[PDB]
């Protein structure tokens, strides 16, 4: 069911870093990763946690649809993308932080704790601030685990409603071109030690689905790029993208 693949490490070495791939072939059901050990280890979700953020904030009527304005609160932050009007498809595209701590505020910590242990996200504890639990609570999730909460929502499995899963995996598109699609999210873990990026979604092709999870460290924001691009080398290694 799992196979160990330790050659993929030379991408991450080859860029002075180190993480983890996990990947999962849908058809097969048969899952790949570069380190077991690590593929299991549970990180602050950080950004990626935005996927069920706007799932609960949907079923719940925080979030009318992707189309709602939420207008900056006029606070200049040091992100510049940030310090403008956004809805739910731009809030993702530049995860913007302010835009979902106030979805939280308003599910508030009793919905919030009751939607992630139906969704069985995690450690499913949201103890810290409601309003920045993700980057710096007490919950906590793996690489192996972020494949399993994708494939729920891939099938419209979560208990949320299905338009609420159409809507997210809407907002989560990446890339597309006429030989794949990437629907996917990116985290940056800063506020706890060990700092990481994460990057979790999946590939569709014609007649095949491949998850995938990776997580690696990040010390500065200089690599930031290099979430996406070791997991593409992967996925050309792999012969699931050309
Ligand atoms: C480059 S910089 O301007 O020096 N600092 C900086 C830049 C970006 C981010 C950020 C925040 C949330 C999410 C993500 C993400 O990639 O998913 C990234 C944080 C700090």
């Amino acid at each position: 069911e799992w196979q160990e693949n330790k050659s993929w490490n030379a991408h991450f070495t080859e860029h002075k870093s180190q993480g983890v791939v996990v990947l999962w072939n849908e058809n097969k059901q048969q899952g790949f990763t570069n380190n077991l050990k690590r593929a299991n280890q549970a990180f602050l979700p950080a950004s990626t946690f935005k996927i069920p953020n706007s799932l609960i904030a949907l079923d719940l009527g925080v979030v009318k649809d992707e189309h709602q304005v939420f207008k900056w609160d006029g606070q200049t932050r040091d992100i510049a993308t940030w310090n403008r009007d956004h809805n739910l498809i731009t809030a993702m595209k530049y995860s913007v932080v302010p835009v979902y701590q106030e979805f939280a505020r308003q599910i508030g910590e009793a919905r919030m704790s009751k939607m992630l242990h139906a969704f069985d996200y995690g450690n499913e504890d949201i103890s810290g601030n409601v309003d920045s639990f993700w980057l710096d609570g007490g919950i906590r999730i793996s690489a192996t685990e972020q494949i399993s909460f994708l494939r729920k929502l891939y099938h419209n499995k979560l208990h949320v409603s299905e338009r609420s899963q159409r809507i997210v995996k809407q907002a989560m598109l990446t890339e597309a071109n006429g030989d794949y699609i990437i629907r996917a999210k990116t985290g940056y873990s800063t506020r706890i030690e060990p700092k990481i990026g994460w990057w979790v979604g999946w590939v569709e092709l014609d007649d095949n689905v491949w998850f995938f999870a990776m997580n690696m460290d990040m010390p500065t924001s200089d690599g930031l790029g290099l979430r996406q691009a070791i997991t593409k080398e992967v996925l050309k290694q792999e012969k699931i993208i050309p």
